[PDB]
């Protein structure tokens, strides 16, 4: 698991379950190419997006579909989604956890980067 | 003012209005002495708490009555209050803004310390 | 202004000054069109981006050049930029403040939407 | 583990290791009685503070010693500590995770409450 996403709900005090996440990687022509996608589990975690072999150097975009999450709960939120954009693996392989804390008009994101 | 407090609501995307705020100063016997208090305005801001003459170096505590705020909106929150404890230092810049961003099960706080 | 952007620095406890901000509007073909831009002032604020006449309903993206900000302080940051994507809706209140709080490996953003 | 504390460092993009945490419980005479203490591990987590039997109903204060953490790293931070104050177990036993994200002039805290 070189790439993991974890999402929490600041209104309910709970993991954010069933949040859709789409990952893109910037291509040689400067467009965002689809790279991996999934949804958070009952623990708010999304595991298994990619592998060490496939997760090469690049600029990645992790799109967290916060609007779909809030609307599936019947609430009207402010943001369309949360985008986390970063260069990965430029000094060799690392393990990345992208965490997000969600409210209807606010979110926070942080990264935990470790060296295996 | 040397000290200003600003409170925001992450659920509704609005200032947090009519929130009670109490400021205390640590006394020599390690107890908290009342220092100043008020309620946030329509902009979420509380001005006029103290003066330069009165705001000497020391340890201060800002207590924000977040539980009453959420209950008046019909929401059951997690925290009893939000407390911000810091040292005022004359070497640093002269004006302190204590900002807090509120959700039912979370809050964040940051200090903006500037010189006019 | 109908749209204002404010950026704060969580490491130094200060406004984030001279941060580049680009605003885009989603066009009918799903591409991002340049809409407005500027640099934050000494207060961390960027005023005057647009007018009521120009700021019609639609999807907007605010891109904050956080990577350049940290590099000019001699700090290597995680994110390429911070992006805030939202729908402007005439039914809601009239003035939007997009606030962001920056650290090298995290950021938060909140929307304060008010009526004068 | 009915009570767990997790702490992250937003400057380093890492767990906050070796953070001291003191938990207090409000006594019948309205004072804060020491309840449990410990320090975060290499994963930023603090396990084993208490037991189901001992973690009765009450108002608890979780004090996270952020100043000692930053100073042990040679940095001068703003806050003395972070205090998280909440009523626990008022509707029967629950499991509580208190999470905190730290920067020198800012912190965020959230709670995850689950029913075993
Ligand atoms: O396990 C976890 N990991 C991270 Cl990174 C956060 Cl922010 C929160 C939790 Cl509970
Ligand atoms: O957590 C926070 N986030 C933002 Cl965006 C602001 Cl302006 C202030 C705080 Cl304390
Ligand atoms: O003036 C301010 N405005 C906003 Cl919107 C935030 Cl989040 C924080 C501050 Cl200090
Ligand atoms: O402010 C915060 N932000 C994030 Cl992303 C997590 Cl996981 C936890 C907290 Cl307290
Ligand atoms: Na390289
Ligand atoms: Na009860």
């Amino acid at each position: 698991c070189p790439l993991m996403v974890k999402v929490l709900d600041a209104v309910r005090g709970s993991p954010a379950i069933n949040v859709a996440v789409h990952v893109f990687r910037k291509a040689a022509d400067d467009t965002w190419e689809p790279f991996a996608s999934g949804k958070t589990s009952e623990s708010g975690e999304l595991h298994g997006l990619t592998t060490e072999e496939e997760f090469v150097e690049g600029i990645y975009k992790v799109e967290i579909d916060t609007k779909s999450y809030w609307k599936a709960l019947g609430i009207s939120p402010f943001h369309e989604h949360a985008e986390v954009v970063f260069t990965a693996n430029d000094s060799g392989p690392r393990r990345y956890t992208i965490a997000a804390l969600l409210s209807p008009y606010s979110y926070s994101t942080t990264a935990v980067v470790t060296n295996p």
